[PDB]
């Protein structure tokens, strides 16, 4: 199980994912500046899009987006609860919380990381991450986690979202318990040995 | 159960799932402008994010997100075959095209409909679109859709998503098989009636 990523991209959630699920994988670094995989393959070969993540089974089977990937890894480790059981309401409930993340929250930040994007645009964007991060943060003083008390792969997704936050000035203190949550899923040794892993920690 | 929708927005996608799977239940219009259901209640009780669609089972629980929703619409009723198989890895793939869906594409049209948005900002999106679409297009080429043979919610999906292209000027000539795809989907009964329940007549 081979993971196409990027260090500190959004290619981490799966990342995290897998370590939390203890699967076997390997790691392999494409560059999104020329498009290469560490072979120096043609990446889109692989991801006609373009991005990361991208879990490539050893069979040779694709699978792209990262609320998909996190939910195949999960079903490979039921006993680690880390997606409710296929059939379950919390599992429709997980989808929507990953499909949240995905467009309400991550592509809220990619016009910021794009310098290109004019401030006519970072700033209506800054404005809705300011509502739905506020969201999220509601949600989080209720119970620890997204599904309750059950940590799942949306918590390890939110987790890798709210760390861009730094890089794009965008301040997470209005909400405590945004940070208690980031310092509680920091605080998984899976969560440290990716940071680690990616060169982000250490 | 109920579904909080909106004429002809996103919410058309599970609204068809519902009929394609051959389940009855109450349309709720949301006023996206006061945030009231068609009851006057204050939709942000129902969902803060303001947005539909939103499912109510029967039991009073709510779902939002498309990709979920359908998901359990399709689950609902399985030999219909809206979505692979639970643990299957087509299911997994489904999901694929439901994340793609929705923010490589569904994201990528809500800017075109907003007129306080730089003139600037459209033209960058609208590339994205050219560059996704063309992504589509090119696998929906030799096979009838996103999965194959069989179709899925997340076709409905696209479809849904596609039907926007006209109201932003987005001639899909240039993708012929989007052409087919919605020529296609959109001659199914389920969806007649969706639309001319939503009253797009
Ligand atoms: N819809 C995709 C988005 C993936 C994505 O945006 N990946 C970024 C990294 S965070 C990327 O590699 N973009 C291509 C690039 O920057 O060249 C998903 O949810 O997985
Ligand atoms: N009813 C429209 C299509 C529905 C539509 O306009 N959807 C809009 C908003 S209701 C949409 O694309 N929303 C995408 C978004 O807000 O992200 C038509 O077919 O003429
Ligand atoms: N992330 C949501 C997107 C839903 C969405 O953007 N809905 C639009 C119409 S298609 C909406 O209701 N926007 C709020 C408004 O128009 O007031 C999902 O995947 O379901």
């Amino acid at each position: 199980m081979k993971l196409y990523y990027s260090p500190g991209a959004c290619s981490l959630s799966p990342h995290i994912a897998l370590r939390e699920a203890g699967l076997n994988f390997e790691l392999v670094q494409v560059d999104l500046a020329s498009k290469k995989t560490a072979s120096g393959q043609d990446y889109l070969e692989v991801n006609p899009a373009g991005y990361v993540p991208c879990l490539q089974l050893d069979d040779g089977r694709t699978l792209t987006e990262g609320p998909a990937i996190v939910q195949y890894v999960a079903d490979q480790v039921p006993g680690k609860q880390l997606a409710p059981a296929n059939g379950s309401f919390e599992r429709y409930h997980l989808q929507q919380w990953l499909n949240f993340i995905s467009s309400e929250l991550h592509k809220s930040f990619s016009p910021l990381f794009n310098p290109a994007s004019s401030d006519e645009w970072k700033n209506a964007v800054r404005q809705s991450l300011n509502t739905r991060l506020g969201q999220v943060a509601r949600q989080l003083e209720h119970a620890p986690y997204l599904l309750g008390d059950q940590l799942s792969v949306a918590d390890i997704y939110l987790f890798v979202v709210l760390g861009w936050s730094a890089y794009v000035n965008i301040d997470l203190s209005p909400w405590p318990s945004l940070q208690a949550f980031q310092g509680r899923v920091g605080g998984r040794e899976a969560v440290q040995s990716a940071l680690r892993a990616e060169g982000l920690i250490k």
